[PDB]
This record gives structure tokens, sequence and C-alpha cells, in this order.
């Protein structure tokens, strides 16, 4: 039977994977090889000019990595997947495959910082200009389009304060103007959002976060039409970034994603409990979490995502000093820059990852002095709340 | 004591590595993590604005990968190393870090095909033009330089027929014109050639070949000045290609390189025996191997490399059909596109990896119909010669 | 704070693990080493006569494997843990550590077949005799005890038909007679049952099943008093079986167990749905599942386990031929001998794993001709039920 | 063609390995699985009663581990191989498979300490008695034989001072009395000694040392007749020790052994240079190294081994205090208990690993106060000699 016919949890577990044909090994073998041998010169000829359209494997189409690419293609309802060395490489491989000197991109502003740096500094040095807009306002996207515009690029929910972007509406705008829509689905993952089903042409993830979920792989994935993915593979990866994923990283991500459904359900149930606790706490001025009724785009999130995700941002009373105290007083949450792990991770951007960026530039970038971002893990939510309550109380008494 | 003071085999084994400080583990631990935790907000602040200048680790400076980068910096006598997802990513990360729209590159013609494709097709689409020259003639390099020329790029020995490039001379030319020299040292490796010691500014490898040597890692490494490597890391990798090496791939390459000295000695001793056998064989029209006295640049190879390498190319009598017969009649050598493995690998480019490319374009590219490339492995050389003798005899009777 | 104070899900995620002290790496490093180096002869002297009572690491106390042993000690509420090469090695290392020529063991009959073979054939050849009893009847255990009896050994739920053993009662019997109680907790795992909290002295698992849960590790773990575990480590493992777990297998099991809580909840919710479907199906004569009200020991299971587990056994109408037809007609469930994986696995013991064992001996051993055992995975339960309904219908029409 | 026909280096590289049939992957895939699936109930029936005599794989006959077992069977010229969790498990699995209550073993005295402990303490508690003899005197072996004697067990070279055992002679003695000869070949490895070719029935190794050679695997291997290995697998491993090797450890050992020939050649060339230096040094009273003409059994070593190995033992002037000073003054050699690594490792047994064992018992056991054991690695031998010269000079001035 066909992977695409099963329910979503069944696809999470099975899609792209079968017992090994030669051995019956249930786990996908780790094909940790750099080379593939041919049985004759004919085979060498055919299936190295053919470009992987029988079943012939190559280091750009490793059997292990193939399984992961097919899985994620199924979960996202795209035709084909392409794994990469990092979430950044998924984004740059995509964009550098699509764009040449003289092209233009319209991008959301409220995006992952390293993406913002690639788009603001790197792209224009290759002759590709980018306009940044507030993608929460689809009209700003339309107004930025140019005859040169090849692609519109968005993240949702948006990186710091988890404001949302209306994918369906933006896809319509981009397509009417003949651009592709590229959506970074990292923070939702397949489970919570499916951009392609909403009109996006290409979805990218950092698997580093939820898809792997175990805090032990850096990796990225791109999903879209075969025609695009073929180019992203045989030109973008092969020729431009060289950002191939190692078969071991693919194997671990395959293993991590087996639990995607139940981890996302746990992260989301936990985050909701925690968000409600924070919403009720007199030392917290604001809580940003799509799952709360006070979310300005609550209606959109309802239409567009199946769960409200495991990330919460919130502002502590007392600004910068309160933020540093709270962060230094947590005992269970771990201070880190990543997200989407099994452990609960916390960060204070204005206290840590943005100390150089003067008061003007960080607040502008959505980062207030009292802003804390919380990646909710799989611990007992009452342990996480107790830890937060203890740290907040210390920071604000 | 200092790694840089030991003999070369001692450096191969020890450089960049120490027993783990907390445990005494002799093997470098595999730090297969995506995230690093901070002990406080201060630490988060300092050592994430500081940019890894105490000992703080980050996913761009993973402890495992650090060890490999330091090892290869020592072996190449460079200041700093930077690992990458692939040999192609080492080359593109380097060049895209150095070059912007309006820049120019002078490159050798006789280089790895995927490098040639990145340079001929990808670079000009980002506004960076490339002139290809015969680098065996340092005068062609000088004549191609322009006011826009940022870097001269060479491979040696050159890819198909193992003609050589005079690094010292080319470095002088490039520097007099204010360009950097980038040398791809893949085929020699640290052990056989040290471009930086000859005036190159940056060396790149595919570790996929000899440095790893085990046919089970795709990876790349870049070595050069700290100032350059810092940019290649914190801008090229972080912002442009995202071509990070996974800590497991770094660990395996660390383990592979432990035997670099004795594998290179074995490959080179074996290849010399095999090259001499082929040179004496009436069905072989030509043998290309720097270790033979009939090599046109024999004197240069003597000055520039400590051993003549493990790759041999040779032409079989009877052109295309003889090539396909020989290749189909080998029983021990394996048909494959890679090189630098423990096993002996053979390929017929005109029979396999170049079937589309009409008779005009392949011969031009140094590939004759009867050209066979042999990566000599660690088997008994008489077994390899017996296998070759048997296949040649079949192909040419 | 102390791992032992957190809620159980928090312990699953955190117990035995901390960010790496030297690097802040969040994932436990894989210490894939065979050797540990000393800083001086004094250190060599002390901490190799001391026997690992500071923090000194050794190949029997690998840092990675230590983390897994401590985790499982916490989850089981034992003092100390000891990992091993396999679930069988956890059982034999334990028993061979405790027992010498002239000793006796009382064992449950309804246990894992390879355990039964070690106990029935191997133990008596070393002078250690074993009496097998129906442990569902604690009186049979008491009646088998002898002055030589060192240990009572039970599995629960019992292997084929998931009948239960009253741990608390049996522990009391064993201790009154001065024997230790060893419980194999494989099928429940920490999450569903905690034998030590019920009076067992030692718990063993095959981590191959639920604790790892990903179908890609063979491994075992033993938990008990430090005094016992010290002997099981420094004598049983070091001297007798040599059944050390590799640090990589420990790392993967650590990673697998992070999701134990949410996998057990999913397996158990799924199995209950499936068990209810099977209980309502006219082609299924019997369903064995502790979670059904018709379980003869329903009351005991209520007292003794927090969830009713993910394994179901059931009998199909039409005996042997119906069993083979059903098994050959499933399309999503996979035919396999293991259990406790993310995928749903099915087996027909009388059709497969017991074809030699004549009709007399298998039925006696609780295996009827129509008995099917189902390991329920993480797929959508309606997909599993649809698959079963389809196969049953084919097998019984 | 047949693996068994090639030269030895060719066998090292190729034996037991082929490109993956389904993919052409050159590296043996890591089959890191616990479970194997069947295609039907028939297959389940046949090839789980059949016991792995078609090509059916099982966790006791993992495809990866199979490759390693076949390789080592070829290198040792035995019929079949069996991998295990540790070198100790190779020895105990073997002996516990062969021996039952009332049996007897004649064993060499000068053997690995943990082997000595298993034989002296563990075996007699299972009703199996052991007589220890000086195996350098084959007459002591004959004189210890009894009607109960099932197996003679030897190591050579012998553990501390590298005295030799005449395998051919001892095999003849054992067989005339109807016992099996088991030889621990760890210190020589396939490359330097082949006991089966000399009349031994079974060879065991710790692969932890030379066969793996990289200081990152603990593992063992047993080679002998199919009939024996079948029992050691399906009874010893499956039923008794459970000491299965993980497929990843097998994969790494496969990768390590690819370089066995060239590592052994390097270790042996280095050790000879170092041994000659030590033999000429006035602060070293004695040097034990089979490669020196002053070795009492020099003639035997000539007949019995192809190279004299990479281990050296030697006595420093000034006894215990000189030993501790020397060891504390080395800067390149690493203090460790293992051997057979790429790095040079040094130990002072009387200073470290034998501090409890009073002056009477250690000297008796061949360990003098001034005895140092050196595992010579792959560094430049002049760096190792310089390091030794520096440490000796400090220790003895």
């Amino acid at each position: 039977s066909d992977c695409r016919t099963y329910g979503f949890n069944t696809q999470i577990v099975h899609a792209g994977q079968q017992p090994d044909p030669s051995t019956g090994a249930l786990s996908t073998p780790i094909f940790q090889t750099s080379t593939f041998v041919f049985d004759s010169a004919e085979q060498g000829a055919a299936r190295f000019a053919l470009e992987e359209s029988g079943y012939i494997y190559t280091r750009l189409g490793n059997p292990t990595t193939d399984a992961l690419e097919k899985k994620l293609a199924v979960l996202e309802r795209g035709e084909a997947g392409l794994a990469t060395a990092s979430g950044i490489s998924a984004i740059t491989t995509t964009l550098l495959t699509l764009c040449q000197q003289g092209d233009h991109i319209v991008s959301a502003s409220a995006i992952y910082g390293c993406t913002h740096a690639f788009l603001s500094h790197s792209m224009p040095k290759f002759g590709i200009n980018v306009r940044f807009v507030d993608a929460g306002k689809p009209e700003e996207i339309r107004a930025a389009m140019r005859p040169e515009t090849k692609v519109v690029y968005i993240e949702t929910p948006a990186n710091p304060t988890l404001s949302l972007v209306d994918i369906e509406t933006v896809a319509g705008i981009a397509h009417q103007q003949g651009a592709l829509l590229v959506v970074d689905n990292t923070f939702m993952s397949p489970y919570c959002q499916q951009p392609l089903q909403l009109g996006a042409d290409i979805v990218v993830h950092s698997v580093t976060k939820y898809i792997n979920g175990h805090g032990d792989v850096i990796g990225g994935i791109i999903v879209g039409k075969q025609e695009f993915i073929d180019q992203a593979r045989f030109v973008g990866l092969k020729d431009i970034t060289g950002g191939c994923m190692s078969p071991f990283n693919a194997w671990l991500t395959l293993r991590g994603v087996k639990t995607l459904g139940i981890r996302m359900e746990r992260h989301c149930e936990n985050a909701l409990k925690i968000a409600r606790f924070l919403e009720g706490h007199p030392s917290i001025t604001r809580v940003y979490y799509p799952g709360l009724s006070s979310h300005p785009q609550y209606e959109l999130g309802q239409r567009q995502m199946s769960l409200p995700g495991g990330i919460i941002s919130f502002e502590i009373a007392g600004g910068l000093e309160a933020g540093r105290r709270m962060i230094n007083s947590v005992e269970l949450c771990l201070l880190a820059v990543s997200l989407g792990d099994t452990e609960t991770l916390i960060q204070h951007p204005a206290s840590m990852t943005h100390s150089p960026v003067a008061p003007e530039e960080r607040l502008k970038a959505g980062i207030t002095d009292g802003l804390i971002r919380l990646s909710v893990g799989l611990e007992d939510p009452e342990d996480i709340i107790n830890d937060l309550e203890h740290a907040i109380r210390k920071a604000t008494f």
C-alpha cells in the first residue's frame, strides 16, 4: 500500500521507510559510505548520466538520506524532499538555486537572525536584492514586489513574539505576481502546519529543532516539486553550497522523527499549561503564545495550525535586570540558544545573544529588555511551572 | 609540549587531540549535540558576543570538529582549520567568502568537474567571472589576471592525467598581483604536499578521499590564516553555504587520519609498483604517474611533493571498447567514481561518467577514449597487478 | 537540585544527565573509547585500586553508560544501575553473580524462551538447579523453595498471555525464606511498573524493547543495591559474561528513553483501543490484555501497574491455518520476533518461532495454534485496526 | 573469486566484505537494528527453525557483524568467526560453551589478569577446575592433564614479559590427550601469528587492541570450526553470556582492521627501533622484546611469528621509585592500561595497576618493581625514543 494513504501518525512512523530488502532489517541501515560501486561500465554509464531515476544511489541520494527525504515529502504533502547540512543550508541552497544576479526577494522581517543576515548582507553582494517587510501585513508583501521578484520568503510563527503569517493569502499574492512562496516551517513542523497544502511552493526546515527533536543533530530539509528539488540537489547542493547531510545525521533524524506526533502533542499540551500559568502571573507583563485567546491573530492560528506549538515568549516585569535574574535563578530549564529539544530551554535575548546590538536596534527587532523565550520540553509541566515560578519570584521580589 | 614541534607522523596521530580533561577518555568524545548550554546569562552574553576566543564551544566550533580542524591546521602548517559538509563546500565556502559581484577568479582548467561547474556556471550568475587557464603554464595564469582578480585557484596534481602545477611560482604571480592563491590539495594530502609552505594562502581538501581514507565520509576542510578562517566560519558557513560538518563525520575523519602516514606510504609504494608494471605492458599506450621518470614534470614533482601519490591514470590500447572490456573484466578492483579509499577503485571516464559529453568535449577536457583512472588501495600490489594483467589481456587480445 | 525529587517525566528526560562540564554540550557526549588515560602514576594507583568511587571512569564505568545506568536507577528507584550487551546478559550476569554450584533458583515458567533455556539447560550444567513454577500462584513459589534457594525469578506480565505475578506477595515469600527476588520488568518498563518499590531486590530489563523503544539497540540493564551492582559490575561483567554495553548503544538508549513517558502513554492508549476492537470481533475467540475488564487478574494489575502496557495477545478462530493466513494478509503490521518498537509488530508463535516443538510441547507452554502476539506501535490506532480487521476477515471468511 | 585465495593484505582489506547488493554502497552498511522482519509466516517458520543456513539474518548474525566474523575467519584460516561484547566475553563464551561442572582446564599462568581471575575464581564456583602452569614449558602442560581435561588455554606472547609459548607443540600434547587448544592471539593478531595453522582449535582475541587498533572499541572475536562456532553462537552467546557485539562496534572494528597490515608493520618497525634504543641504554637493566636477539626463545619466535609485535616491556634501574618518576616524566607517551592503540601507551604495573597486591604476589606474577610496559604507536619512533630518553634520564639521574 501507499504511504500517502495512511493517517498522519502512521506516516510519521512508516513513510519513506521499509524493512531492508536484502536482510529484513527493520531499522533503516546507516549507509555511511562516500562511494557507490557499479556492476559494469554500462551501469556506470547509464545510471551516472541517468541521474537517479531508476533506483541507483549516489552520495546526493544516499539510501538512508533518501528515506528521510521521502518521509518529509509525505508529511509535508510535497513531491520530493532534499536533506541538507543545516537549516541555514536548506534556506541558502533553495534561494541560491532560484535566484541570480539582478533578482529580487521579498522577505518577512521577523525571521531567524542568521537568515536575516544571509538576506541582508550576503544576497546583495551576489547581485540579489531583498526587501524586508512585516509579513503579518500581506499588503506590505504585495507593495514590495517588483518585476525582478522571484520569491517571497516567510517564517511562521514569526521568530521572537510568535506573530503569525497568513500563508494562503501570501501564496495568492506571490503567485499572482509570478513569484514562488518559500515558507520556513521549522517552529511548527509537519505536525502543526502544512504550508504546501496552503499554497506555498517550497517548505524548508531546520530539522535541528522539532523534526529531529533530540538536540543532537544539525540539519535541514527542503520539500517541494520534483522539478525544483532536482535542481536544488543536482545544482544547488552539488554545485553551490555542497551542504549534503551525512547519512548518520539522516539516520538520527529518521529516528527522532518517529516520535514527532507524540512529542508535538507533549510539547503543545505542556506549553499551553505553562502559557496559562504565565498569563495569570502578576510579574509577567505579556505572554506571546498562539494557544492563548488573547493572541491578536488567534483566528488565523485556528485556521492554519492544528496545534499552537511548544515555543512561548514572555516579558518579565523589571526589564533587563529582571530578565538576567530570572535566567540565573532557574534550576531545571537550561540556558541555551536552540529550541525544539526534549529538555526545556530558556533564553534571554537582550541579556545574552544581543548584548552588542545597542538599545535601539534590538527593541526595533522585536526584542524588549524583559523578553524571555521558552522552548517547552517533555518534563512534567508542574516541574517546569515550579521552576519558572521560583525564578520569576526571585527576579521580581 | 607543542604539537607543532613533533615529527609529522607524531602530528598525524596527536595534533589537535588530547585525552578528555574531565574523564581521561583517550578517543576524542563524539560531541553529537546541536546545542550548548550556558551556566548563567553573563556567560551567555560574553561568550556569544565574544565569538569563541576563550574556549567556549558552539555548533560552528564543536569540540570534536575543533580537534579535526586543529589537526589539519598543524599538518598543513596553517594557522586555523575549518571543516565542512563536503569537499565542494570547502571550495565554495572559501570562494563565496572571498568573492562578491564584480570580482574575478583565475582558475586552473584541469580541475575536479564539479568545481569546474561551480566556477563556469554558478559563479558568473552571482556576478563573479572566472577565467580558466592551463595552470601547468604559469604564464597563462599571469596573462589572465585582471584588476578585479581576487583569487587564483589551482589543483595539483591536475585531475585526469596528473600533470603538476608549480605552486611556489604561481603563488608569487598571484601575490605580485595582490590575489590570494587557493590550492586544492585533495589528491596529495598533507603527507605528500604542503601548499602553504610553498606560498599558497589557503588550502582546501575533500577529506572524502585520503584524509579520511576509509570511503565512508563525505567532508571537506579549509586551512589558512585565522583572519580568513574566522570569516569563512562566522560568515561563509554561518551565513552563506551552511556547510557544517557533523561531529560524527569529524570523529570518523579524525579516526581515519590517524593512519594517514602509513596509508599514504602504502598507497604510494603500491602505485609505484603498479605504474611500473603498466609502463612495461605492451597493451598500455601511456601511463600518467608523477613517480615515473617519464613524467614531463618529474623535476617539479621532486621539489614539490614528498611522495608521488596513490592515483594512476593510463591509456589502454584499443580506445573506448577496450576500456569498457577491461573495466568489465576486473575482478578485484571496484568500479566507482571516488578515489583515496583503502580498496582499489577503477573508472573509465569515457565509458561511464562522461557518456553524454560528445567526442569533442571529453577529449578536449583531457579525457581520451582509452583513459582509465586507478585509485590504488592497500591490497597486495601483486594481487592488483594480477587483476589488471588479467583484465588488460582480456580487453586487448 | 536532586534528580530523585522531580516528577517522573522530568526524571525520564533529566535523570543521570547534565550538560557536559567542560563544553556545555547538551547531549551526553558519546565516549566511544576503550581506554582512559591517567595524569600521573599516583592517579593510576589510587583510582585503579579505588575502583571508581571518586569520579574516575573506566570501561566498566564509561561516562555515557554511567548516565544511562543512573537514569534507570532513578526511574526504578534503585541505588545503582548496570548496562549490559543484551537483556539476556542482564539476566545471566545477575544470576551468575549471585549463584554458585549447589545453589537453587525458583523461577516462573511463563518467561522469555531464552531465559527458560538458560535456566533449564545452562544453569544445571554449572551445578545450579532451577525449579519452574506457575508464579501466578505464589503458593507454588513458596512450595519450591529449598535451603539452597538463593533467588526467586519472575517476569510480569508473563510472556505469552500476559497473566500477572503479584510482586509484593512473592517478594515477601522470598525474603521470609532469605532469597532475593529478581524481576524482569522488560514488558512494563519503569513507566508502568516499579518492582523495587514493591519489594523486589533486583530488576532487569531488555532495553531492546521499550526503554530504548526504537528497534535499533540490543542491550540490557540491571538495577539494585550498590552492593549488589558493584559485584555484578566488578565480578559478573568483568570476570564472568564480559557483557559490557558499548557507549554508542548506551547513547542511543539514553536518546530512546527520553521519549519513554510519551511512547508508553501512546502504546497503551493504542493497545487499549485495539484490544477493545479485538474483544468485540466475532472471529477472535480470546483477547489477553491486562487493560480489559475480563482479565482474570484485573484487580492485581490495577494495584501493581500504572498502565496496562502495549502488548496484546489474542486467539484467532480457526487455529493454525487461520493464524498463518491472518499473518500473511497484514499490510501495515510487520512480522517480527521483537516487541516494544515504534512500529506495530505481529507474530504467530505456532506458525513461526515454534514449528519444531510438536503439538504437545507448544500448547503446554501457553502457545495455542491460533495465538497471535501484537506489539502495538505509534501509528494511528484506526490504521492498525483497519489492517487487523482486513487480515482477520481474510483469514476467517 | 574467493577471499581465501588472495594475499594477506588483500584479505585484510576485502575478506568478508562486498559492496552492498541492493545499493552498491562500498562501505558495509551499519545494520544498527534489533529486529529483522519476515516476508510471510513461512519465512518466519523456515528461517527461524533453520538457524541461519540460507542467508537469513538474525541479531546473533547481523549483516555488519557477519562481515567482521567472516573477515577474521579468513585472516585466521578458521571456518567461522563469532564477535562478542569484549575480549573477556570471547574467552568466557568459548570456555563456558565447552565446559561443564566436573570438567578441567589446563591454563597458562602468564595470562591477562582478568582471564586469570575468571579461571581462578569464577570457573571453580561452577564446578570447573583449572590448573595453572608455566606454558613456556610444554611438559608442565602435559603433566597437568587429567581425564576430565577438556581444554588447554594459552596466551602468546605471554602477558607481562613476552615470553613465548610453542603452539604447535602444545596443540600436539592437548590433542593426544583429547583436549582442545584455545589460544589467545590478541597481542599478535592475525597478521603476526596464526595459531589455527599451528594446530590450535580455537583462537580468541580482544579486538579492543590491534584488530580494531583505534582505542575506541571494546570487543572480542572467536574463530574456529563451524560446529564449535555454531554452539558458541546459538548456545554460549544466546543462552549463557549474552555477549553480543553491537553492529556499530562491528562496523568500527571492520573499519579499524582495514589498516591492520600497515599498522602492524608500523608498530613492529617502531618497537624494534625503540627496543634497540632501550637495549643500549645504561639505565635499563632488561628489555623484553621478541625481536631482540637476546630473547631466550628467539628461535621459536622466528618459527612461529612473522613479526615480533608492537609491545615492549622493560625494567628501569632503581625499581619502584624510578618507575613512578619515569612514568610521571613522560610527555608524549600516555599513561593507560590498554594496548594496541595508534598512540604510544605506557604503564607501570607495580606503580599503578597492582598497588594492593603486596611485594610477594606481584613479583611472583612476573611483575618487578621496575617493570614498565610500552605499547608502541604510530608516532615517529625518534619522538618516542626522545620522550623515553628524557623520562628515563630524569628518573635515573
